[PDB]
Order: structure tokens, then sequence, then C-alpha cells
């Protein structure tokens, strides 16, 4: 998974280019030196995951993925334990094949969460974090968590993210080329305005807008099966109706400015 293959955050691949690659390519450039934490914040289905990794590609550094919510335990002494082995590997990784490591951390909110005081796995997490900014450290880290619901994250914690990129629901234009991009695998009917359909996919995530044209594309198919044919119809506005009428978005309306608010 690349860059190229994310249809928007031009802004947002810049950013981590410049948080990222370039220090990992050019140490020497950064005499103020650099965050090795990135918190990639906003709805699900915006492309946080695929983001981190598309990094991780045009680096070529080492990559972890985490779920965080996998690495929690309703037994004491597992999770900080989890999150020490998770860290450790990455520094060994680094120095091992003398490149930087990236570790994506989804889902970061849930270290917060109770399971079993969760303090303890906050504590851990917190060092490790302190620990790569360390000028003695041999290793290069970096750190790339991602959340949805960054109001779970408290302060102290946000500390050691010191740069934050929003990732919003996509814009008119943004929909328009995820519209672009996802129907142009399918086969369309003349008929259909994709113009229009950005305007009333307002609310929608990306996957959101996969979802819309996957389902758009099952209706011909569903039709072709069950009247037993050899190819389908192509996909038309109406189809596109339909599935808008039964399909609505992932993100609900307060959620979409608990994100604005805490942004
Ligand atoms: N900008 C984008 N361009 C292309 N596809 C996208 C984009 N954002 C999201 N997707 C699609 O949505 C899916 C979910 O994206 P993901 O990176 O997991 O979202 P998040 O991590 O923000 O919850 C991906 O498999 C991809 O199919």
């Amino acid at each position: 998974v690349t860059l190229n293959e994310i249809v928007g955050l031009e802004d947002v691949k810049e950013a981590l280019k410049e948080a990222v690659v370039y220090p990992s390519k050019r140490p020497d450039l950064f005499p103020l030196g650099w965050p090795r934490g990135i918190l990639l914040y906003g709805p699900p289905g915006c492309g946080k995951t695929m983001i981190a990794a598309a990094v991780a590609n045009e680096l070529d550094s080492e990559f972890i993925h985490v779920d965080a919510a996998s690495i929690m335990s309703k037994w004491l002494g597992e999770a900080e334990k989890n999150v020490a082995k998770i860290f450790k590997t990455a520094r060994e990784l680094s120095k091992k094949e003398n490149k930087p490591a990236i570790i994506f951390i989804d889902e970061l909110d849930a270290l917060l969460a109770s399971y079993t005081g969760e303090a303890r796995v906050r504590n851990q997490f917190l060092k490790e974090m302190d620990g790569l900014a360390d000028k003695n450290e041999i290793s290069k880290v970096y750190v790339i968590g991602a959340t949805n619901k960054p109001w779970r994250l408290d302060e102290p914690f946000l500390r050691r993210f010191q740069k934050r990129i929003y990732i919003t629901l996509p814009d008119k234009a943004h929909r328009l080329e995820l519209l672009k991009h996802y129907s142009s695998k399918v086969k369309l009917d003349p008929n259909v305005n994709l113009e229009e359909l950005a305007e009333l996919t307002d609310g929608y995530t990306a996957s959101d807008i996969r979802d819309i044209v996957q389902s758009a594309h099952m209706r011909v198919v569903k039709e072709m099966f069950e009247k037993n044919l050899q190819e389908p119809r192509a996909i038309n506005m109406d189809d596109f109706r339909e599935v808008l009428k039964v399909r609505k978005p992932s993100v609900n309306q307060d959620m979409l400015k608990a994100y604005a608010a805490w942004h």
C-alpha cells in the first residue's frame, strides 16, 4: 500500500513526509530536532491506517502494525508488558537494520480504557514515548497513533504527540474523486452524474463511498444472477438513489462536531 493509492490527503501526505521521511533521510538537516509522535485523529474509514502504511512503505522503513485493543488484557501486568515488548522490538529492528522503525498504533484510546487502576498502562506508554526523544537513544523509532475518539485521550497523553493531524470527512471535491476512483472499476450508464452523487454524499466517509459503489454494483450483479444472465446491465443513477435511501453515513450528527470541537 503506497501514497499514490490514496485519493486525497495531499496536505496530510505532505505533513507526514515532513515529520517522518525527511528527518529519517536527512537527520543533519533538523538541528532543532523533530517530534517522533504523530497522532492521526478523525472519523473512521477516512484513511488513517491507509496513510500510516503508505508512508512506512514510502520510506521502506521497518513496520509494526498494532491494534491497541489487542494489547489490553483483563489480567494485571500483561498490558504494560505487551507495551514494553513492542517498543523493545521496534528499537531492535531499527538498530539491527540501521533504519527507522514505524509503529502504527490503531485505536489508541484503547490503552486508556478499563479492562481490569488503568494508569499503569498509560504510564508505561508515556515512558516509552519520552524514551524515543532521548538524545542518547541510538534507535530511530517513530510512533504514529490513530483514534476516532480523541476526546478519550487525556492531555498528558496528547503531549507526547507533538504533531496532531485531523483527518476529516471528505469535502464535495474529495467525495467526487473518491467517486471517480471507485466507480472507474465498474460499468456506468451515461445518465450517471458523479457531480450530483458528490453532493448527495455529504456526511459520508471514504469507505462509506466505496461501500455505496459496491452496493450499487451489487444491484446489477444481483439482477443478472436471479435471471441467469451472462453479464449485468450498467449502473444507473437510480441504482445510487436506491442505495442512498437505505445507507446512511457511518458518522452521525453530533460525532461530526465532537470532532470539530476537539479539533
Ligand atoms: N483517501 C482515501 N483514498 C482511497 N481509499 C480510502 C481513502 N480513505 C479511506 N479509504 C478506504 O477506506 C478503507 C478504510 O480506511 P482506513 O485507512 O482503515 O480508515 P481509518 O484508518 O481512518 O479508520 C480503506 O481500505 C480504503 O478502502
